[PDB]
């Protein structure tokens, strides 16, 4: 077949009921994560190649960095309860893996603080316990399917997409294989 299992994606020997229907990890301190949101823009071309309305989940995960690595789980958890998302993810990864600026809780509340979030505002999300459960939904997400590998994306819990095996000469064309392929996986 045009789409093989092993090629474009795997298929999860134990499949996750009730999962997003689109589900992405990333870390901060992942250099292709950086690439897929700078460089390649993934989810977005992810977004314009599915139905409208479909709902698309992006978590953070801890097993990169250290302490450093949950705290920005948890910073994220904020960023998602804040809704906050599209105003902090590049100043994060630029902190970490660009400027280096990035070396403790506080360097990270810099960063909302410097994206306009208010101060009490951004300790009060994050000493909540709606940002709690929020932690504990990205680790459990993560634990479903042992996740060892970022950047990653399952399909309906079921498929998982394989960059490795996605031409790489040339930026677009991946991206346009990548966002092809979850489509694929969406409609099976
Ligand atoms: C989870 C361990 C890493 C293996 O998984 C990969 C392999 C290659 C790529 C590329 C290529 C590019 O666009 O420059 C982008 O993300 C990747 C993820």
């Amino acid at each position: 077949a045009q789409y093989e299992d092993g090629k474009q994606y795997t298929t999860l020997e134990k499949p996750v009921a009730g999962a997003p229907q689109v589900l992405e990890f990333f870390s901060f301190f992942c250099p292709h994560c950086y690439q897929f949101e700078e460089v390649l823009h993934i989810s977005d071309n992810v977004k314009k190649k599915l139905p409208e309305g479909v709902k698309m989940t992006k978590y953070h995960v801890n097993f990169m960095g250290g302490d450093l690595g949950k705290d920005l789980t948890q910073a994220w958890a904020v960023a998602m309860a804040l809704g906050v998302e599209d105003k902090v993810t590049v100043p994060l990864f630029e902190g970490v893996q660009k400027t280096q600026t990035i070396r403790s809780a506080s360097d990270i509340r810099d960063v909302f603080i410097n994206a306009g979030i208010k101060g009490e505002e951004y300790d009060a999300a994050w000493n909540s316990f709606v940002v709690k459960s929020l932690v504990a939904q990205q680790e459990k997400a993560a634990a479903d399917v042992q996740l060892r590998g970022v950047p990653a994306m399952f399909v309906n819990g079921k498929y998982q997409l394989n960059p490795q095996g996605m031409d790489t000469s040339n930026m677009d064309v991946f991206v346009q294989q990548y966002a092809d392929t979850v489509k694929y996986l969406s409609e099976k």
